[PDB]
């Protein structure tokens, strides 16, 4: 074993010593095409949020 384990099938599991690093990945992630995790999950956040 030298990679993250996926657990009953594709999951999420940041724990790991190798996804420590997936982590650092994921959040790039998180900081590189991130617009329209502010601009369509606000766009969710009003649409959804009516009152």
């Amino acid at each position: 074993m030298e990679q993250a384990p996926e657990d009953q099938g594709p999951q999420r599991e940041p724990y790991n010593d190798w996804t420590l690093e997936l982590l650092e990945e994921l959040k790039n992630e998180a900081v590189r095409h991130f617009p329209r995790i502010w601009l369509h999950s606000l766009g969710q956040h009003i649409y959804e949020t009516y009152g």
